[PDB]
């Protein structure tokens, strides 16, 4: 009563616990593998989720990585810090604890109890060598039991791995559950072990009406820094909003809320910066793509280092003055 | 409850012939309310201040497009959210997609369902969905669905394989058939998918309530294909408020008995007096729906459970 909407974006909440994965995909935007060492310590986890659950804007904390289920006792523990306070949580998985049914019993059984309200399987061309069609049918079988957790599967493509095959040896499991095929983003692993040609390109530089960010959604990744989305292109840029090792989600959200480069992307939309680019004739100076699979893979390759940020300083300067 | 979204079936008559339709759709398809009628009730629902949803449904609703958006730019001035469902044939033309899109956009479409399989394929050409599909990527506002209804024999993964990238993106649901309409007669009922059983207790809840004035004229309280075959209606007069279809979906015995309870306080009855194979309740189906709809497609069977929903009305509240 007598106030207008304050910060945004304070609703929900990712972190990404390691990079470390039993797979070791070949399109992986953080090279995850057996051997990956990039994580925050533990107990800097626990206090980041404990202040999580604490927190009285946040409603959905989602948990990422590297896989979640690799060091499932972990989890559970970070899932319990949350169950006294109500959070909702999602979770994204490769579903490589399909192939035992005990552990399919027992995870869906931990997550009923614990609210997760939505459970995520990634499988596609390039999880298959890592992960068995019959574990991700005994996980979507079994999710029938639980019709309060919602379940989707994301299938990321390209045009010679379609997984047109991997939908059809599913079977009938797939019956209720949404599914996603999304293309690639060039960042981590994609960049060099998938053929350019191969990575379908849907937007141009030229349509700048349909350009605008999805929008932002705060990331504290597996690197130390902190995110204002989760697309696999922000991890390669220098848009960070950490400031200090012991900083509260409250300041998180204030520095989100008062970046100008963030306000301006999302009043203003990726033209605003293009055009800057074009008018001063630095597209190939800063070798910008003609062609994109997303939105997200322009907004990478406009601000993925300091030269480029460090440019749009002045003009986002003269915005700030004007308005 | 149940006040914030409303569903209007704008028409049964449909460019389609759908083999598994629920409604038995088609070019000649004589069930609808008349059209001033349905101007007054999206008026209504427009004006009405708990409403934020509007859903229109049929039959092909892009059928009589003028008719749509004339519904449409009636809401327009009272800020409603409005969602369509479509089997896409208007895609065929580049620029009529343009144009309905654009227009979408303006009229505060929220999201768009577009429902392709293979009974569907006869009647509407593959790139017909792949033209809505791929401009649907310059309205990132408005959420993309491609609904698939599946048998065990038509399972759509060569129709999925020729949209191409066209579904990148695109949330996609298979589905199973629910026995009701053209779904009944003209489809092996060995091919249906058969996931629940009289014996899954966890399964035996309906999905949640959402009011349908339906193209029968009646009103129902969900939007199954199920419902439209029972005696479930929530119309008890021609010129009836959304205020008093609401108050009749809150104060309903059978709707609150099913809510609270679940179906296995209906199966529980029916299996104590010797009445499943009477009343033909499927062992085994493919939803709940399917349960529902064979539970409630009579009056009989209705008016069966009225001295235990009488006794259960005594002994709660
Ligand atoms: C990195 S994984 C982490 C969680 C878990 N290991 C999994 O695969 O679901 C998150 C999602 O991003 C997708 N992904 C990974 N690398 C990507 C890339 N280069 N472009 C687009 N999506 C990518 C994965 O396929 C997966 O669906
Ligand atoms: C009756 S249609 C009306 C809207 C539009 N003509 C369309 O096809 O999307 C609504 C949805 O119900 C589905 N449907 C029709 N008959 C069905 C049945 N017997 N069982 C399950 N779904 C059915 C359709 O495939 C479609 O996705
Ligand atoms: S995409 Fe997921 S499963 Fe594959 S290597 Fe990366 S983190 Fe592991
Ligand atoms: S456009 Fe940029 S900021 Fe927005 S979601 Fe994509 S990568 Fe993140
Ligand atoms: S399922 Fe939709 S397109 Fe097919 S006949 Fe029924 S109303 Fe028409
Ligand atoms: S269970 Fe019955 S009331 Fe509930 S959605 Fe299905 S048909 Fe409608």
């Amino acid at each position: 009563n007598l106030y207008f909407q304050g910060h945004m974006y304070n609703k929900t909440v990712s972190i990404n616990l390691d990079s470390r994965c039993n797979a070791s995909c070949d399109h992986c935007c953080f090279s995850s593998s057996p051997t990956s060492t990039t994580r925050m310590e533990k107990e800097y986890i626990r206090e980041l989720v404990t202040e999580f659950a604490k927190n009285k804007t946040i409603q959905v904390i989602s948990f990422t990585g590297g896989e979640v289920f690799l060091d499932y006792k972990f989890l559970k523990e970070l899932m319990e810090i949350i169950k006294p306070y109500e959070k909702q949580i999602t979770l994204i998985s490769n579903g490589f604890w399909g192939l035992s049914k005990k552990k399919v019993q027992e995870y869906f059984h931990d997550m009923n109890s614990l609210n997760v309200i939505a459970l995520t399987i990634s499988y596609d061309e390039y999880h298959a060598p890592f992960v068995k069609s019959s574990s991700i049918k005994n996980i979507l079988e079994h999710s029938r039991k639980y019709p309060d957790i919602d379940i989707s599967l994301n299938m990321a493509v390209t045009k010679d791995k379609m997984s047109n095959h991997i939908l059809e040896e599913l079977g009938d499991s797939i019956l209720g559950v949404k599914i996603t095929k999304f293309p690639m983003i060039s960042v981590g692993a994609a960049k060099t072990r998938i053929k350019q040609e191969n990575i379908h390109k849907f937007y141009s530089l030229e349509d700048e009406d349909s350009l605008h960010c999805p929008g932002y959604d705060i990331v504290y990744h597996h690197d130390g820094e902190i995110y204002p989305c989760a697309s696999p292109a922000i991890f390669e840029t220098k848009i960070t909003l950490r400031e200090e090792y012991n900083q509260s989600f409250e300041r998180t959200v204030e520095k989100l809320n008062s970046n100008l480069l963030l306000f301006i992307l999302r009043k203003e939309g990726f033209k605003w910066f293009l055009n800057i680019l074009k008018e001063n004739n630095k597209i190939e100076e800063f070798d910008i793509p003609y062609e994109f699979s997303s939105i997200c893979g322009v907004c990478g390759s406009l601000f993925n280092s300091a030269e480029k940020i460090n440019y749009f300083y002045p003009y986002m300067e003269k915005y700030y003055n004007e308005n």
